[PDB]
């Protein structure tokens, strides 16, 4: 069978296989928490420019794409986080925008690989835009050619907010979600003030969010999970005893916490009908739910319907002791962080963004200014180079004269003997001026951009307040003591 | 449990390992390269028509099985069309392929190729039940392990491996320095390393370097292990203004000469000797013209060593030499490489032997069937006109004589166009004819020298057929 005699390999072997699984699978990243295939997923549709601008797309063509341009690993992870970046229910905020047949929230999860057509989001958009921006390195896949990114940078802390998955790997972790805006308000308060403290912000945070809007009470969970991120709290749904014309009473419900079945409870109350360990209960019914969700249990009269709500919110799963696990990963070690930390490594993130895109477009303008430099150059002394020009010979004699007259290199020696006729104007003389001092400020204003540091913090703030502009974010949750 | 998991662990490694890792000892020929060839030989199309512009291939091999990419799988086309990196050769291809230049060919199923000429005669013998087979996950047609050789491709093509423990470099060698040298282990069980010397005087490739160590070639014959030296060609030649110029033709190996030519132009352009403004390295198509002019007030000679210390133009290059068999990886040497290729080509002629064993007496059963028919006639057909079924025929025939019933339904299959007695003679002669290459085969199995006669029969046929020289020029 195995027969393998040396303990070395095993080991290492071993040790190759137990980082694999923890790399293959869903991982608390530094930039973005997510799985590698969420970010296969984004840089295939970046790089293929499939815009929601432009209509929509069979997407399993698509799927098939980026699995024949990455390894050839199985499609059915693929699939799934396909259509969980589609669930508009799960993940708190959009990525992609189906167009076909899913299930809403009741445990068909409908997988019509055939009808699979849909677009994205634009909030890629705020995501990544990559392009000429030297940031991050690649590995190469088809006997090795074709480029991958290690990480996602990006300039928002978005998918801290979002929520993960990575449990079964080795131990358990997730990332619970809040939402954005008060988020963005204690970010930039910990960017103007470096010095503050934790439950001042909580102060500016409220809970932890839902997307369904649930009832939270309790802050001690509160307290010990913005710290160190363990802890179950306390959630409830939105309940409400009402009356009829009649006067019989109706436990109405319109959400519940995360997690949680309309339809396996649904059959859980059937049960306790059945178990016939409840009382009161007459009817159990629920219709018109798609312009709003209405579940309503009715009850008969004389049966002190709220300590019934209270045998619901003991006994059922109703109530949901909903737990917390938020152990880092900060370049392969796992750790484990508090929410400055996180915030901490973000803004050291946006520095090295903001100096790298910065010093590429340094080099853009330095390597243009040379080009003008040549021009203007050229421009001085015009009729010596024609003169130049019709003595000479070759191309090491023309670059010696104008090394020895000008002192100037090869390219731009070459940029100086591609001029035509047609660029000898005057106007277009003075235009290669204007736009040469235009160049010469843009360094100069990116040197001043180098001077201080802070210049970055303000325009990060700016474009967070551009972002929550376009992107307001109301609560839906509701957070008591 | 975690029992469990080590078991996860060690047959998910097994599985990464002898997936994309090192292949067997007994080919050399990893299997998505070997299910490339083996596809392209079920084909059917010779290479005699015109080679085939098509990505229907490849979609039949990812019909055979499903990879993490079969752009990997058109990377494992397009490297083994890579003549100047993996050696002669495996494509008979037309379109765009590039070379050793940082060439990107996106014209994927517009390249033309199909079946080469080494492939031909590599991958014979199918037809003869040599090799064994396992199902696809398809659970639809078959594919081998492992493939019949003519020689030792091991050799002939290296390993550029990657490190899911740690990688692998194996260098090429020559065809009929092989062939010597299988001809060497054949003669003599107790060769030596020098006489590996002798018919490997060193290892080659399908550029040229200069390899000018002995010792770290000997450490890498024995130990498996150790580092050499590749060195471009240097020629120094005279300049009429008097300048030392330097000619270039070989390089070390994949070492393209784009990004060494642009850290030659930053080593100059960073307070350095500036006055070798003379680069002229173009013109490679008739071969390479890598020409630099040293500048005057200057040697040639310590700009050489400047760029041997930028480790361009003379690198050492390790060697790992690993390999994967019996499921386990091996450190590897000579009389290894060497008797598994002979112990492998004994396992494939002796069942080539045994079925045509198989097919010769199972026709000489049926000429057996045809004699004795051919003996007395006239009297089975009255038997015959005394009876009304096949199977009171059959009946019939095993109360006349000794007989299959494959052999009396053989007989059963005679016209009139039977009833001669020429043919009489004519299936005789073939029937003796067949005894003879019988007992000839059974003579054969008992003869140890034989099979080794055999496979100097093969390599004498690819001997007239093909050979190769050393055109990587090596001074040690």
């Amino acid at each position: 069978l195995v027969n393998v005699n040396l303990t070395k390999e095993m080991k290492a072997s071993f040790i190759d296989y137990a980082m694999s699984v923890i790399v293959a699978r869903a991982l608390p990243d530094v930039r973005d928490g997510l799985k590698p295939v969420h970010r296969r997923i984004l840089y295939g549709m970046n790089e293929l420019g499939v815009t929601p601008d432009k209509p929509h797309k069979k997407s399993a063509r698509i799927t098939g794409d980026v699995m024949g341009k990455y390894h050839p690993h199985g499609d059915s992870s693929i699939y799934e986080a396909m259509v969980r970046m589609a669930q508009w229910w799960s993940y708190r905020y959009m990525l992609v925008d189906g167009h076909g047949n899913f299930g809403s929230m009741d445990g068909d999860s409908a997988a019509a690989q055939r009808y699979t057509e849909a677009r994205m989001s634009k909030i890629a958009l705020e995501m990544l835009r990559d392009i000429n921006k030297n940031t991050v390195d690649f590995v190469d896949n088809y006997d090795a050619n074709e480029r991958e990114p290690l990480v996602l940078p990006a300039r928002f802390p978005n998918l801290l907010v979002n929520g993960a998955t990575g449990i079964a790997v080795g131990m358990a972790t997730n990332i619970p979600p809040h939402n954005l805006g008060e988020t963005i308000d204690a970010v930039k308060l910990v960017m103007d003030n470096p010095e503050v403290t934790t439950k001042d912000l909580m102060e500016v945070l409220p809970g932890p969010d839902f997307p369904t809007g649930a009832l939270v009470m309790g802050k001690s969970g509160i307290h010990k999970a913005y710290e160190t991120g363990k802890g179950s709290i306390v959630l409830r749904s939105r309940t409400e005893i009402e009356t009829t014309k009649t006067g019989r009473e109706r436990i109405v419900v319109t959400e519940f916490p995360y997690m949680v079945n309309k339809t396996k409870v649904h059959e859980h109350i059937v049960r306790l009908v059945q178990e016939k360990r409840i009382e009161g209960i007459t009817a159990v019914r629920d219709e018109s739910n798609r312009e709003g969700v209405r579940f309503v249990i009715e009850v008969k009269r004389d049966a002190s319907a709220n300590v019934i709500l209270n045998n619901l919110f003991k006994m059922t799963q109703m109530q949901t002791n909903f737990g917390f696990n938020m152990l880092a990963i900060q370049n392969g070690i796992p750790k484990i962080l508090s929410l400055r930390q996180i915030l901490d490594a973000y803004i050291e993130h946006q520095k090295e963004v903001v100096v790298r895109r910065t010093r590429f477009d340094k080099e853009k303008a330095e390597a243009r200014a040379h080009i003008l430099e040549g021009l203007l150059i050229a421009l001085d002394h015009i009729d010596e180079v024609i003169r130049i020009i019709r003595a000479s010979e070759t191309d090491a004699e023309a670059q010696a004269e104008l090394m020895s007259k000008f002192k100037l290199s090869e390219r731009q020696s070459q940029a100086i003997l591609d001029m035509r006729l047609r660029r000898l104007t005057g106007l277009e003389r003075d235009k290669i001026q204007s736009e040469y001092d235009d160049l010469l400020a843009l360094i100069a204003d990116l040197a001043d951009i180098l001077a201080k540091p802070e210049r970055v913090s303000q325009i990060i703030k700016d474009e967070l307040d551009e972002v929550k502009r376009k992107f307001s974010d109301k609560r839906r949750t509701e957070l008591m003591v």
